[PDB]
């Protein structure tokens, strides 16, 4: 598809690279650093490369109006959820240290100006912008000014809307990814629209492309690798019996390992060209292709015809099935036995 | 992608239809009708819709030269394998009756003129042509003359080669499918080249597109659904401990059920357009989009600026984050409290 690439720390990302799975722990820790550490342990032990957090500073993120609005996958106000779930600066700094102490890359999604400045103080190697802030052009400008790569979710937004965000990003001169995304928790298969990935890469030829996913399993993400996706994001939990509005669409260690294995196969299998000559197929061609044979006894001097000629495996005859019709009307130079391959010396 | 369709018996096939999995029992029965019936039972009980056989009449299929050539996935001559494995006319007619007695569609691949005439006598509803006969234009002409749809594998052949086959097919006026395929047993992931499917549909806009597969698992086939594949073919066996050169790349009842479930999800998830407005996302937009707020106390009469304005969730303010800059320079009509959403009545 393309050769766009950039680095998140030491990890190269892009079409010619192994797909990257982002383990979005998000608010799954329910505000408990202990729980967050257990989930980081589970992610490390499953082989995860990247852990993503969400950086919530409720006062800079929401006006009082947020205390009256309820999200789709919850039964209380968004302000209550974020107040209950948010880690303070001290705890989030400990979370970054812990993730990196396990050899993994820590990134996070800022939901406010204050969160973005905190992540800059911590010097994270790349920024995620959630689909809710895809059209928050003031916030994107700030984050782009940090000089780090940006991974931008694009749910709830048109290509025309996304263009303004990409413009801001290009102007700051940082590389970026676009994650196709549908922000319904959970997302029904029929609303995934994997074709949206092609729409994004077609509109934005310099973007790394991936999928942020909220379905109940790995199928959408595996199809996105098949379509050329380079970054896959699903929520992550150490076990499925945890409480939380995002747990149910999360992967756990087992299903993370499956996605990793599926994505590696699909990275290998994807792309390429129909007409590529595959050396491993040569033995098969040699026995499976047909050659021209006599369909009857043909006397010396008789004319070769569609009536005394046919074609049979294997493919080592002097004349291939491709040349069948070119023998019509040639003259038998010898007697020719029924069933014999037609030889170059069988015709004048 | 497209709206091409045709019918195999009562089963509609094509991009707007459920993907069809062809259970290729092939020569997996090792010449035993009993074994073939056990494998048909296993396919029925797993929910299979179509069972494919291979119709081998060794004398019409191979000249004596085939007694000296060995295939890649075997250790004796192709002639010996086919002689040992082939069902005679009486047994194959029983196989078709049995498949249809379980409510399934029976099709088969002819490897010779004689095999094609036998399948015509049995009146099968569609013909498969294997990748070895993709360039057997005499055989394709015969099969196309039968008036039934054709499902053509395209391994070992260029687009330019396939064009001659499609020309013959179009001339007889039967609908057809093209299965991308790599004829290595088993096929390494890296040789699948799923992009070959796009090459085929681009060159042949009227074709139904699918994949014939010989890898060790379902990943290639699942990626082919994601890419728009309508027909998926893998070898099938009732259990993996059977003998046979094709067993090891076969599905069994369990892995057939997985492919069926994956393909149904990917059929739902695939295609579509980025800019489609998704009703289920509306609640999320309402709380996640930002509105313009006062970043400071602003006295009556003061000018609105980038310095006393910012943006915060949720999205029910009078001014969206989109209109942030249009408020610059407006005049405060009332005193405005820090943190308050900017109201239409807050500006002259």
């Amino acid at each position: 598809q393309n050769n766009n690439e950039f680095k998140i720390g030491n990890r190269s990302v892009g079409y010619n690279h192994e797909p990257l799975i982002i383990c979005e722990i998000g608010i799954n820790h329910e505000g408990s650093l202990k729980t967050a550490f257990e989930m980081v342990d589970a992610a490390y032990n499953a082989g995860a490369e990247v852990v993503k957090h969400q950086t919530h500073i409720v006062e800079d993120e929401m006006s009082d109006e947020a205390k009256q609005v309820i999200p789709g996958n919850a039964d209380v106000s968004i302000y209550e959820i974020m107040e209950r779930c948010a880690l303070n600066e001290e705890d989030e700094i400990k979370l970054k240290e812990y993730v990196e102490s396990k050899g993994m890359i820590f990134i996070s999604t800022p939901f406010s100006r204050a969160a973005a400045l905190r992540l800059q103080r911590m010097d994270i190697p790349a920024y995620k912008i959630g689909s809710g802030e895809c059209n928050n052009y003031p916030l994107i400008k700030l984050v782009a000014s940090f000089g780090k790569p940006i991974i931008l979710s694009t749910g709830m937004n048109s290509i025309e809307s996304i263009k303004k965000s990409v413009e801001i990003i290009r102007e700051a001169g940082v590389p970026y990814a676009l994650l196709h995304c549908t922000n319904i928790y959970p997302t029904p298969y029929e609303d995934v629209r994997l074709g949206g990935m092609n729409d994004l890469s077609e509109a934005f030829p310099d973007a790394i492309i991936g999928l942020s996913d909220h379905t109940l399993d790995n199928y959408a993400c595996l199809g996105a690798v098949a379509l050329g996706g380079s970054i896959l994001e699903r929520h992550f939990t150490d076990r499925m019996d945890r409480p939380g509005p995002d747990i149910v669409c999360s992967m756990n260690p087992d299903t993370f390992k499956e996605l990793k294995q599926g994505a590696h196969a699909l990275k290998l299998a994807r792309g390429g060209k129909k007409d590529t000559i595959i050396a491993g197929e040569k033995p098969t061609k040699d026995f499976a292709f047909a050659s021209v044979v006599a369909d009857k006894d043909i006397k010396k001097g008789e004319l070769l015809s569609g009536d005394n000629l046919w074609v049979k495996r294997p493919g080592n005859g002097d004349f291939s099935v491709n040349e069948y019709e070119t023998l019509f009307g040639k003259v038998a130079a010898c007697n020719i036995r029924k069933g014999a391959q037609i030889k170059k010396t069988d015709i004048e």
